[PDB]
């Protein structure tokens, strides 16, 4: 699994950032986590105007509805899935070849529940205000987060 991060600077530049990643990398399904259900639920309807299909699961549903959900991603119905840290550790994210941190994680643990299986690329989304968090999270464990490449066109090979 190969760890990037791309510095947004402000939460604000992150929906865009997310959407021109999504395009310059070329890729077709992706799973994104946030640090909550408010930003999940906000980046699902953001989304999802701009005309991409996503599924997004919270602690709130049934079972029924997410087995509902993950068929729906798993058929191709939707190629984004959203999630939040809460869930990370329970999505069986299958081979998803890319995974977005859209918040960093605040519980430096569940990183590792938070960057997929190996599909593998994982990249976070810092602001200037995560910067810091960051880097404990490379201590907090014995990984090299990179900067995202200005050159990504071949980023999933
Ligand atoms: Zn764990």
């Amino acid at each position: 699994i190969k760890q990037f991060y791309v510095n947004v600077e402000e939460e604000e530049y992150k929906y865009e950032c997310l959407t021109d990643l999504y395009d310059s990398i070329s890729v077709t399904q992706a799973v994104i986590f946030c640090n909550t259900r408010r930003k999940v639920e906000e980046l699902t309807t953001k989304l999802r105007n701009d005309k991409f299909t996503v599924s997004a699961i919270y602690s709130d549903l049934p079972q029924q509805e997410r087995d509902t959900i993950m068929k729906e991603f798993r058929s191709g119905s939707s190629r984004i899935l959203i999630s939040t840290d809460l869930l990370a550790r329970g999505i069986d994210v299958q081979q998803v070849s890319l995974v977005i941190n859209y918040d960093l994680p605040a519980n430096k643990e569940n990183y590792i529940h938070r960057i997929g299986r190996g599909g593998g690329v994982a990249i976070n989304f810092v602001t200037n205000e995560d910067v810091g968090a960051m880097r404990e999270l490379e201590k907090f464990y014995s990984t090299q987060i990179e900067e995202l490449p200005s050159d990504i066109a071949t980023l999933l090979n």
